[PDB]
């Protein structure tokens, strides 16, 4: 067939700098958002023509293997991904977006969708282990890399697997979602050391629905009812109005 043609972004783990990733992360974000409360919202998936539905990052690294991953610009969240003459995808939550994956990778000989979703929880019991527990920064990112791309031949373990998704997600859509994780992903670069997330991070991933929900229903900024978060050292805070998070959080879910 001749697909549908999506955007592509490039990244290589060979050679990676700070500025180069950031590029990388910039380029996602500017492609994810084709409006503004007090942060940009992410396209409304209600009357989203499939065309403009997806975008694709396409990963290199030193092995020069290449994998392609699937971005719904509605979530900024992986639905699948290409390793040579294979696409694999997370169970749909929905029909519709059943329909909408058809759509992705439509010249590959094989699909497969998989019986689970892309969340974290699911993930993380594949991959037996918390995201508090699995490292991240370019050398984990080289290694999802090539285990996402020996899957499609039977060389990658389910939990690896499932390991590598939790590495790329949160690289790459988490990244581009939190100024704060694209800054944590940035100093794992310039120490040159792979490190697990602390809590700051991980709840603000697990938070960002719910700061996205407040911050478009506040009254000028000031929430209804204030967020928890958590501080480096797991201890908590309460976020009040949407000002504090405007270096923090970069896009929100319509
Ligand atoms: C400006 C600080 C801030 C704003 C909004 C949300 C958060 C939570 C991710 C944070 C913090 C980041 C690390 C903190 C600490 O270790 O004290 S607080």
């Amino acid at each position: 067939i001749f697909p549908k043609q999506y955007p592509i972004i490039n990244f290589t783990t060979a050679g990676a700098t700070v500025q180069s990733y950031t590029n990388f992360i910039r380029a996602v974000r500017g492609r994810l958002t084709t409006d503004v409360r007090h942060i940009p919202v992410l396209p409304n998936r209600v009357g989203l023509p499939i065309n403009q539905r997806f975008i694709l990052v396409e990963l290199s690294n030193h092995a020069e293997l290449s994998v392609t991953l699937a971005l719904d610009v509605t979530n900024a969240y992986v639905v699948g991904y290409r390793a040579g003459n294979s696409a694999y995808f997370f169970h749909p939550d929905n029909q519709e977006d059943a329909e909408a994956i058809t759509h992705l990778f439509t010249d590959v000989q094989n699909r497969y969708t998989f019986a689970f979703g892309g969340n974290y929880d699911r993930l993380e019991q594949l991959a037996g282990n918390l995201r508090e527990n699995i490292e991240l920064g370019n050398g984990p990112l080289e290694e999802a890399i090539s285990a996402l791309y020996y899957y499609s031949t039977g060389g990658t373990q389910l939990p690896t697997l499932a390991r590598s998704f939790i590495i790329c997600i949160q690289m790459i859509s988490e990244a581009a979602r939190f100024q704060y994780i694209e800054g944590e992903m940035r100093t794992r670069i310039r120490y040159n050391r792979r490190s697990a997330p602390d809590p700051s991070v991980i709840t603000l991933e697990n938070s960002w629905g719910r700061l996205s929900t407040a911050i478009q229903e506040s009254n000028q900024g000031a929430f209804a009812s204030p967020i928890q978060l958590q501080r480096r050292n797991g201890s908590k805070f309460s976020v009040y109005d949407v000002s504090i998070l405007i270096p923090i959080i970069a896009l929100m879910v319509y």
